[PDB]
């Protein structure tokens, strides 16, 4: 599923991401835009053989099991394929663990390089929240 901007914002707010660990909603929408272009089916291979999955491009090296990243962890205790669902519950729940691990949203390279320090509130402007 390819979300609309305000559709995704509403879904993330319902699942408790607004101001989660101090990150306002616009941060999460900005991150999803540049990680996946709001596409729940996005996948990208990393040079170490791990793969990033879903709307927030969560990495199989640490966070999910895809059966083909030897020596990796599964800290969210999910198959990586669950992160590609049109329902973003699994992605949000796993993102909550990632952002809680000490590095904040710096875990998402696109957030650090394209959202951090910008007017992220613009990503939820015009949305009925
Ligand atoms: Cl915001
Ligand atoms: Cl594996
Ligand atoms: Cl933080
Ligand atoms: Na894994």
């Amino acid at each position: 599923k390819v979300f609309g901007r305000c559709e995704l914002a509403a879904a993330m707010k319902r699942h408790g991401l607004d101001n989660y660990r101090g990150y306002s909603l616009g941060n999460w929408v900005c991150a999803a835009k540049f990680e996946s272009n709001f596409n729940t089916q996005a996948t990208n291979r990393n040079t170490d053989g791990s793969t990033d999955y879903g709307i927030l491009q969560i990495n199989s090296r640490w966070w999910c099991n895809d059966g083909r990243t030897p020596g990796s962890r599964n800290l969210c205790n999910i198959p990586c394929s669950a992160l590609l669902s049109s329902d973003i519950t699994a992605s949000v729940n796993c993102a909550k663990k990632i952002v809680s691990d000490g590095n904040g949203m710096n875990a998402w390279v696109a957030w650090r390089n394209r959202c951090k320090g910008t007017d992220v509130q613009a990503w939820i402007r015009g949305c009925r929240l």
